[PDB]
Order: structure tokens, then C-alpha cells, then sequence
């Protein structure tokens, strides 16, 4: 069994909605990024790559490479997962923590769990996503961006 | 074995002391929250709920529900744990990281470990709590609030 | 199997280079600290101590103790590891996440993995280090300091 950890942040910018955990969540502003800026999945991705000792998403899919511009993060999640399984690993379970003052993630978590579980080909019970606020404190507290953390256990 | 991760932040406000890890720590200002605002235990709670795939504390005990106003977080910790065990899980071990510029957590960690170990009905050796500063950097660095992180492994 | 988590931050100050993961990385400014201020290794250290239920680096090697002034963090990593093994633990694997806007950590990760793997006496495949930016957001985003997170699994 191997443990992995990921972390990611993206600044707000442009018009909404945002894409978090694969779900299109309506919001005033959107998120600035080379890909779709899905903070939730980038963190999950790194956590998986991390546990598999495959590095990180920024080594696998560079900002530099314009092929990744506008990239659907689920697409990136599946590839990393493809490569992870190839190295011989299987999913133990994953946990994700979105840190944002707004929008409300809560109602969207189930659909997120559906997308992720599909993408990893695991049962939803092996996928958990949760959310928290920094109580107005911080760049997140000030609504300047959204951060996310994730842990994974591969077998 | 399942892995979980939690994270929480609370802003300073009012008069002290604060309650971190169940311990009443003397401080100038206190912590703003719907419950007792015990950052340490909320993070631990989510980490456990997370590993058990039971969501998060904000789904289990809403800000909205006035029954939780002033709630003793150990009380919330025990319930989540009750439900977690009901799902068939047992404690592997937990690790908590308090991130605060002040007050000094260090002297209080043992008592915190005593409360948590009791609450989870595990041996203290399965419970670890530590502390760190952001070296004046950040909302925590500026003494605007206290954040905490936690990881848990259920069996 | 036990899980551990660590976290650390250090402010920029003085002239560079910085020392992250044991590697001397060239940078304009350096990092302020009592030891060499190697954020990466302090976080890794706490993660290991954490999983072993041995507390944290600030309890083991105090700021107060002037013997630790200028301390090479690898030296601290090895001791904590010494004590950790003495308690009967062996390395499962570790994952580290450096959070910095600059300098570029990426090219240095391999050497970091070499130092850490040596220090823990494990194969490099059991050691993973990755890096991320807060996209200009935060004290890290503003280039005020560098933070790092880490998870470890002991057996
Ligand atoms: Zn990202
Ligand atoms: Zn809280
Ligand atoms: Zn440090």
C-alpha cells in the first residue's frame, strides 16, 4: 500500500462557471488556468501520481506544452491513472478537500464522486470529496481563488 | 485500510481562551465559530469521516442547524466516530498538525492526546498532534486565525 | 502501517541560494530560519515523526537550543529517522509537495530524491517529491516564503 498527497490552487478570472471535480458549477467569475483549471482534479491527480511515485501533473502535462491548453482535467486524470495502473497499482481509496469561500460545493459533491469514480473505475465508496471555508481568511477567504488538497492510497 | 484527510480554519474574535484539541488554551482573543470553533478537532473529524467515506462534518452537523450552536467539538468527534465504527471501521492511527503563530500549543498537546484518544477509544500511541508556525507569513502568520490539518488511517 | 503528515513554511530573507530537499537551489533571496531552513525536509521529518507518534521536529530539535542553529536538516532528518526505526518502524513510502512560486524546483527533484532516499536508506522508488504554485495567490504567491507538505506511511 502506498500513500500520496496533492495540492493545487487557481485564481479567479473571467466569467463563470467553474469546473471543480468535473462538475460545471455556476459562479460569477471563473478560474484562470492553462487547462480547465479544475483545482479538485489536479490535486487528486498529483495525489495518485504521488503515491505511484510518478511525480506530478506538471511533469506529465506541462504548461509549456500547448497541447494541454484548455485540457479537460478528467482527461488528464484518466491518463495519469492509466500510467499508474500500468506501473502495477490499483486504487485503495481517495479523499479530497476543496477549500473555497464560494461557490457552494456541497450540492455538487455527489456528481463529482460519480465522475471521479468512473474515471478511476472504482466504486463511489472508494471516493470521498469534502469542502471547507477559510472563514473569510486568506486569498481563498477573500475570494481570490480556490485551493484543494487530496490524499490517495494505492494498493 | 483507508486514508482520510481533513483541514479547517477559524478566525480570531472576542475574548479568549481558545479550545484546541479539547484543551482550553489561554489566549488574548478567542475563535469565531458556530460550535466551539475547535479547529483541531474539526480537521481530525473530517479526516476520519473522509477515510470512512462519510463526507464531512459540514454535511453531518450544519452551520444552519442551530442545535450545533456552541457545540462541543468532542461531542461531534464522538458521533462521527460512532457512525464511522457503525460502518464497520476501526482506528488505524491519526496525525494532526496545528498551524498557528500563537498561542503555544506545545505544552497542551499531551492533554489533547488524552482527550482524543479517549474520544476515539484508542491508545494514545495511535494519536499524534503536532504544531507549526507560518513564520509570520499569512493570515495565520498575521495572527488572524488558526488553521489545522489532519490525516487518519482506518482499518 | 501508520500514516503521518507534516507541514512547514519559511520566509525569504538575505541572499540566496536556498536549500530545499537537501539541494542548494540558486535564488535571489534566501530563507530565514534557525537551521538551514530547508522547508521540504522539515515537513518530511514531521510526517515521519508523526506516523511514528514521536511528535514533531520542534519538540525534538528546539529553536531555543542553539546547538541547532544553522543545522543541516538532513542531519535532523536522519536522527528522527534513527529514533523512528528504534521504535520499530520501517519505511513504507513518502510523498512531498513543495509550494512555491519560484525558484523552479522541478529540475532539482531528482537530486532531492537521491538525498532523501539515502537519508532514509530506502529505494528512490519509495520517495516522491513534487512541486506546485499558488498562481501568484498568497504569501507564497507573492514570493514572501515557501511552504511544503508531506505524507509518509511507516510499516
Ligand atoms: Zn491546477
Ligand atoms: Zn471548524
Ligand atoms: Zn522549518
Amino acid at each position: 500500500m502506498r500513500i500520496g498527497h496533492g495540492f493545487d490552487v487557481h485564481a479567479f478570472g473571467g466569467e463563470g462557471p467553474i469546473i471543480i471535480g468535473g462538475v460545471r458549477i455556476p459562479y460569477e467569475k471563473g478560474l484562470l488556468a492553462h487547462s480547465d483549471g479544475d483545482v479538485a482534479l489536479h490535486a487528486l491527480t498529483d495525489a495518485l501520481l504521488g503515491a505511484a511515485a510518478l511525480g506530478d501533473i506538471g511533469k506529465l502535462f506541462p504548461d509549456t506544452d500547448p497541447a494541454f491548453k484548455g485540457a479537460d482535467s478528467r482527461e488528464l486524470l484518466r491518463e495519469a491513472w492509466r500510467r499508474i495502473q500500468a506501473k502495477g497499482y490499483t486504487l485503495g481509496n481517495v479523499d479530497v478537500t476543496i477549500i473555497a469561500q464560494a461557490p457552494k460545493m456541497l450540492p455538487h459533491i455527489p456528481q463529482m464522486r460519480v465522475f471521479i469514480a468512473e474515471d478511476l473505475g472504482c466504486h463511489m465508496d472508494d471516493v470521498n470529496v469534502k469542502a471547507t471555508t477559510t472563514e473569510k481568511l486568506g486569498f481563498t477567504g477573500r475570494g481570490e481563488g480556490i485551493a484543494c488538497e487530496a490524499v490517495a492510497l494505492l494498493i
